[PDB]
């Protein structure tokens, strides 16, 4: 009972597209921006390219990403075969919503931080429906397309679920792993819920570091002892209540994404009543508007 994936690979021309600046580097390669030029197409799409043996990790990303389809998560546009591999997707201008807070914390309001968490649910939970889980969610990795719009990016870690994942050892984001996921390693639905609460704890606090000034080491045992983040200054009781709720010991009883989208949902629909913040070229097509079946 398990679904055969019919994605397409798409396999593009290093002609099709060119670069234009480098958005970000790290260690294995450097993430750049550019534009991507179908031939015999007259359109033009803001993308963003992503170029050892660790090949097998960078392909493992590139299938899962173009096998996803959800307007608040970043699909695959295609890969380039060169010298080196590349992954073309579709460019998010205002970078990820960790510095977009950060750079913006006088100018964003409720509404924005309690739509942000709705479309950050909605794109978690069409993750669930296609029976993954991310494992790496954190606001490092959702991107920002508008300051209205934001997706969930970078899916190095996720792993695709049968019809409980087992990892054995990787560098992994300790600050942000649910209890069971520090102490035996496994990885449900349920533990990228806890992750997505650590995520809204960063942007009610506008891109604090969860446990900042705390050995790594030392959080499997304060999280054992009853220790969770504090509440956000901005934060009513109500907000507070539920990033609480996803840090629960008993993973089951910890809310689900289809339900985190109905509670966040009614609380932007009045945005002040639950956060208390000080004085609330031409042929150029956006990817998400570039449909080829
Ligand atoms: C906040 C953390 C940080 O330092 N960085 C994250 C954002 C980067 O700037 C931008 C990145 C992108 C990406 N990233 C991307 C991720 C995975 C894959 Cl496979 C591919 Cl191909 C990617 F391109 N994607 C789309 N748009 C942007 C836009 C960015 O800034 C404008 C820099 C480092």
């Amino acid at each position: 009972g398990e679904a055969p994936n019919q994605a397409l690979l798409r396999i593009l021309k290093e002609t099709e597209f060119k670069k234009i600046k480098v958005l970000g580097s790290g260690a294995f390669g450097t993430v750049y921006k550019g534009l991507w030029i179908p031939e015999g197409e007259k359109v033009k799409i803001p993308v963003a390219i992503k170029e050892p043996k660790a090949n097998k990790e960078i392909l493992d990303e590139a299938y899962v990403m173009a096998s996803v389809d959800n307007p608040h998560v970043c699909r695959l546009l295609g890969i380039c075969l060169t010298s080196t591999v590349q992954l073309i997707t579709q460019l998010m201008p205002f970078g990820c919503l960790l510095d977009y807070v950060r750079e913006h914390k006088d100018n964003i309001g409720s509404q924005y931080l309690l739509n942000w968490c709705v479309q950050i649910a909605k794109g978690m939970n069409y993750l669930e429906d296609r029976r993954l889980v991310h494992r790496d969610l954190a606001a490092r990795n959702v991107l920002v397309k508008t300051p209205q719009h934001v997706k969930i990016t970078d899916f190095g870690l996720a792993k695709l679920l049968g019809a409980e994942y087992h990892a054995e050892g990787g560098k992994v984001p300790i600050k942000w792993m649910a209890l069971e996921s520090i102490l035996h390693r496994i990885y449900t639905h349920q533990s990228d819920v806890w992750s997505y609460g650590v995520t809204v704890w960063e942007l009610m606090t506008f891109g604090s570091k969860p446990y900042d000034g705390i050995p790594a080491s030392e959080i499997s045992s304060i999280l054992e002892k009853g220790e969770r983040l504090p509440q956000p200054p901005i934060c009513t009781i109500d907000v507070y209540m539920i990033m609480v709720k996803c840090w629960m010991i008993d993973a089951d009883s910890r809310p689900k994404f289809r339900e985190l989208i109905i509670e966040f949902s009614k609380m932007a629909r009045d945005p002040q009543r639950y956060l208390v913040i000080q004085g609330d070229m031409d042929d150029v097509v956006d990817a998400d508007e570039y449909l080829i079946p």
